[PDB]
């Protein structure tokens, strides 16, 4: 009680950042997944004091932060000190001034009972198998700037400023987009962000009318193989869903869940 301290901090200096990662690892090991913390964000000054740090005897045991992108609340309490009022004190420090990101399966029963509402879930998946995948009537090509109409059309029906977003992606050298063609019709796309040791698939879209035919799996399998041919040892994948049933697609291709969050809401 004497040794318990809450500091409201407009931006995390270096040392505060290193303590958070200690707390994150600890929560990661105990819960399996962690909330979104947005580390690169936590370093910038903002207009109101945003991150809330709970210390016990100088040791960080709780953290709550608010993000301005609606508002996203991330809350993290050391397993040793849970159910002792810590999160409750932490939101009050942010109540006079809500989308919670939540480790999948941890808090499902009691979030409903209080009147939270489930939005959707996000998954970071990883495929570490170095063996390729080993046949649909699809061809593939890399998108260019002259594919902007196609790319905007696909994004319109699969994720209801697209022109300039795709202009920005296509002009960034770490990014490429693969287009899937059914005969002479583009029916899908996948974005690749390349790094030295790995590459990340995102924004995978198949036209609604062409779904259920294996084109999605063929597209991702093509991107996996393309990544392995370049000597990467890992394919990552970010996908947002409303239902867990949707992940079997990626489980079949060798992806494993590395992190999983459910976005819940309240006011
Ligand atoms: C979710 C989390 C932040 C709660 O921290 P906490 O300090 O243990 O929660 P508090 O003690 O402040 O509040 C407890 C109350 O909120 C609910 N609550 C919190 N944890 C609960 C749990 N395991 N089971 C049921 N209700 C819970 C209850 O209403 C509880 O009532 P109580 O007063 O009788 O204890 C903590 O469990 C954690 O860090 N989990 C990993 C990250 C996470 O799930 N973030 C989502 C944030 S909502
Ligand atoms: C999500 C999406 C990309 C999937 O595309 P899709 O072409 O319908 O996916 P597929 O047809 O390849 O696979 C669907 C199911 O058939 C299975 N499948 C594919 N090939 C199979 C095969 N040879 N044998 C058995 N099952 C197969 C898959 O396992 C999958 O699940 P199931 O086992 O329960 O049946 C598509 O729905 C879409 O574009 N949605 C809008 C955007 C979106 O949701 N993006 C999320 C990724 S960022
Ligand atoms: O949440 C999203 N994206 C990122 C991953 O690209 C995710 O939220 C994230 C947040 C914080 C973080 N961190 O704290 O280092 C990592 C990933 C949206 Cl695509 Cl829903």
């Amino acid at each position: 009680p004497r040794g318990s301290m809450i500091t409201q901090v407009n931006q995390l200096d270096e040392l505060q950042l290193k303590d958070l990662k200690t707390l994150r690892a600890e929560c990661k090991k105990n819960d399996g997944s962690i909330p979104n913390l947005y580390i690169h964000i936590l370093k910038q000054h903002r207009s109101l004091p945003t991150s809330f740090l709970y210390y016990q005897n100088g040791a960080l045991i709780g953290f709550l932060s608010i993000y301005f992108f609606a508002v996203e609340v991330a809350v993290l309490v050391s397993p040793q000190y849970r159910r002792q009022g810590i999160a409750k004190q932490l939101i009050k420090e942010a109540l006079p001034l809500l989308i919670f990101s939540c480790p999948s399966r941890l808090n499902d029963n009691w979030l409903t009972s209080k009147g939270f509402t489930y939005l959707h879930s996000e998954y970071f998946m990883e495929r570490d198998d170095l063996n390729p995948i080993l046949i649909r009537p699809l061809s593939f090509r890399m998108a260019t700037l002259e594919d902007i109409p196609i790319l905007c059309g696909l994004d319109e029906v699969c994720f209801p400023d697209s022109v300039h977003r795709f202009q920005q992606i296509l002009n960034e050298r770490e990014y490429e987009i693969v287009i899937a063609m059914l005969n002479n019709h583009p029916i899908g796309k996948s974005h690749i962000r390349w790094q030295t040791k790995r590459a990340t698939l995102s924004d995978i879209a198949i036209l609604p009318k062409e779904q259920g035919k294996g084109f999605g799996s063929a597209l991702i399998a093509h991107c996996i193989n393309m990544i392995l041919s370049e000597g990467k040892s890992r394919v990552d994948l970010d996908v947002e869903t409303h239902n867990k049933k949707a992940l079997n697609l990626y489980i079949q291709l060798g992806f494993h869940i590395q992190n999983a969050c459910d976005y819940w809401s309240i006011n």
